[PDB]
């Protein structure tokens, strides 16, 4: 769609706005930082998303956490919203079996122990009221 309004620091792209925080935190901690604004830790759908990231990244020679968590036991990458990773866009090894959480580092995506001091990317999705689903359960 045409995107709704988001705070000025947040780079606006197809219905989502990004804050490329050049300050470091741990993965879960950066996630909480996104929670703090009423936003989410970056949820990537397609490579169009990341290509705009590469524009907004600016530095590249850093690493910025996105909402990619490696869920074990399962061995798939899931997002914080509960979606499945599109590993086909860039280098994100699915079968790694490590304590990994992923971060943008340059034109690549890298992954390491979620506890590493790294910067992060918050996205505030302009469409967060898209599908809430359920009326609870059905009582």
């Amino acid at each position: 769609s045409a995107k709704l309004e988001c705070p000025q620091d947040w780079l606006s792209h197809r219905d989502k706005c990004f804050h490329v925080s050049q300050v470091s935190n741990t993965w879960e901690e950066g996630l909480v930082d996104c929670d703090g604004k009423g936003a989410t830790l970056m949820l990537i759908q397609d490579q169009e998303e990341l290509r705009f990231l590469l524009d907004s990244i600016k530095e590249k020679y850093n690493s910025f956490w996105i909402g990619l968590r490696y869920t074990l036991p399962d061995m798939n990458w899931k997002w914080i919203n509960g979606s499945t990773l599109n590993s086909d866009v860039l280098k994100i090894t699915g079968d790694t079996e490590n304590d990994s959480c992923a971060a943008i580092s340059g034109d690549k995506v890298t992954f390491e122990s979620c506890n590493s001091d790294n910067r992060w990317i918050c996205q505030k999705e302009l469409y967060h009221e898209t599908l809430s689903n359920y009326v609870g359960y059905g009582h």
